[PDB]
């Protein structure tokens, strides 16, 4: 693992400089394509993309797991919805399945801790049947967190060897906006009330309890904010750990990763805390409607491309943004050049 | 024309209600897909879409023309760039050409007033070789404005008969952010300084002059803010009129129209002023980096889906947003239903 984190490649400044020069010469006023140009340069800096903004195969990894804190009354969805929805993922009927298909991406359903029997068709990497209730203790041990990190990391970069050049990250797990809020509170240093949201339609009357639970998880576990792995293992969850692992794996592989919503933001905070070298490989997708989204994004210093008020999860936002990444590549490789049309602009 | 404006169909509330009910029953927490759900309902209300959110063929109409006000030193791009770029449109090398291709849409280059010889391959609807200099008088007569409105309207709805169900609007014309700023100032009642931007990389030192020109155009022409056609003919342009015509045509045809950037916003302001019944058919795409974008959008009461800091024009934003409209349709027709999985959520 330490080896893994040590070998994460830095961005290729040489390719980035060649990228900028080429973009500036395209048939358009310099900088007129804004963030689409900035995106193309970012991609060209990623060693796995072979010195140029390109997109081969696309995959969306969905980490599924249950949480013990569900028993604290912080989620109104029946706990079995995690297992049922994970099954539907294999039938291509879920939101991410439909949005991925539209983007020509393949969805990978990974079970990292669903509290139910194994689901055939789903990748089995389950640590246990749900994580511990963070309200009364840790969600898992440090070893378990590190093991899943390494496991997911390997799985991700292994896909790269099969032609995948762009990843999307996602999750599925009733009650996960609670540990996510806890993680965001710890990493950003914001009060719990400022980052706890409604999750999957939690009644306004039940918010207070959710906030108290988050505070309790922090007070009792005392997670160290300067140790991402310590935070993940204490007030996190299997699914959150898994998303963090996809991010480390893709970074080590020198490939881009599209974030999704609020849950992904907390995993990104952990990942950047564990290995800052991961930041250059992260690409935002949409701005989640979850209350703590703004705060999380600011500390990540990210500005989402899509404002859809979405709050579904599954990596649905990620899939929705994939066409945008391909547009930056198409812009780069297919546009004509000013010099060719004898056009001279200041 | 009055007949045209009289026959614009109202939205189908019955289809919209059936849409909402269906969306609420999909495999997801109610409302979790946010604006993607709202979009699907809007589409279902449009008579031309046959009571359901769907997308057949897609077209992007690009209105090209030159402006007399270019002589006031408000644009740093050589005037011939309009004609040259219009030609490149027929070669598929421009920004909108590349983004449209990625979205499977066809680009329609329409010359409504380029100051140059006719360009083969380009649809000819030119009123004159550039419009009058709005700084010293009107850009065109009311008759010319109305004629082009009717002409473009007919062209647009005629395409609908060929299988097109989704339109994108765009333009091309050096110095057009000036008349656009003037129109926005008149319609919103904002001071010129608050809505005049840099356009296509106008040096900060030359902004003052641009603002004075805009004010002069208004003072000398005295456009009536309660008469969209009066505004368009006086301080507008052929390209702006054309975009307004696409919007009226699609509305009459009961079909959706995707706006693009700042120039499109001013044409949308005119269109809604001329016929309020057009509003329900308008769909925002991106948030233009032009200074007056926020003000224009607020008066249109619209919130763009994409934040890309783009300011190219050509309808490039429109094309970029087409995949989003198709995603709302895919969501609607392809997702599974809660009742089928025996899932019951509050
Ligand atoms: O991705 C988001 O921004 C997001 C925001 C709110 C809720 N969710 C989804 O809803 C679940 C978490 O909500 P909850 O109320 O059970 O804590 C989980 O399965 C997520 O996929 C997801
Ligand atoms: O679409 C926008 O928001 C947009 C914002 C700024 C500039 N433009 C493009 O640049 C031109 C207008 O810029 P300008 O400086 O000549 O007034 C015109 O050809 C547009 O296509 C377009
Ligand atoms: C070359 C160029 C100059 C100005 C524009 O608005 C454009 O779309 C292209
Ligand atoms: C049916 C359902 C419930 C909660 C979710 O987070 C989800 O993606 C789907």
């Amino acid at each position: 693992l330490h080896a893994l984190l040590r070998d994460i490649p830095a961005p290729d400044a040489e390719a980035m400089a060649r990228t900028q020069q080429h973009i500036d010469g395209l048939l358009k006023p310099p900088g007129s394509l804004g963030r689409l140009e900035t995106l193309a340069v970012q991609l060209a800096g990623m060693p796995g993309l072979n010195g140029t903004p390109q997109v081969g195969e696309k995959a969306v990894l969905v980490m599924c797991a249950d949480h013990g804190v569900w028993d604290e009354g912080v989620a109104v969805s029946p706990k079995i919805v995690t297992a049922i929805q994970a099954a539907n993922m294999t039938r291509g009927t879920t939101g991410v399945c439909v949005l991925a298909a539209q983007a020509g991406a393949k969805v990978h359903v990974i079970d990292v801790g669903i509290d139910a029997e194994p689901i055939p068709g789903v990748v089995n990497m389950r640590v246990a049947r749900g994580c511990g209730n963070i309200a009364v203790g840790p969600a898992m041990s440090r070893l378990q967190a590190e093991a899943l990190l390494l496991e997911v990391s390997r799985y991700t970069c292994d896909l790269a060897q099969r032609g995948v050049t762009l990843f999307g990250v996602g999750e599925l797990g009733m009650a996960n906006t609670t540990p996510a809020a806890a993680m965001v509170s710890v990493f950003t240093g914001s009060d719990a009330k400022e980052v706890v949201g409604i999750g999957a339609n939690l009644p306004p009357s039940r918010i207070d309890n959710k906030v108290d639970v988050v505070r309790r998880a922090i007070a009792i576990n005392q997670p160290n904010p300067r140790d991402g792995i310590d935070v993940l293992s204490k007030v996190g969850g299997f699914d959150l750990v898994g998303m963090t692992g996809v991010m480390l794996g893709a970074a080590r592989c020198g490939l881009p990763v599209l974030l999704d919503g609020f849950l992904s933001y907390s995993a990104a905070l952990a990942a950047c805390q564990i290995a800052p070298a991961v930041r250059p490989y992260l690409i935002p997708s949409h701005f989640s409607a979850e209350k703590g989204a703004r705060i999380a994004l600011a500390h990540l210093s990210m500005e989402p491309y899509l404002h859809m008020a979405m709050r579904l999860g599954e990596g649905s936002g990620a899939a929705l943004a994939m066409p945008i990444v391909e547009a930056a590549c198409a812009m780069f490789h297919n546009m004509g050049e000013l010099a060719a049309s004898n056009i001279v602009l200041p």
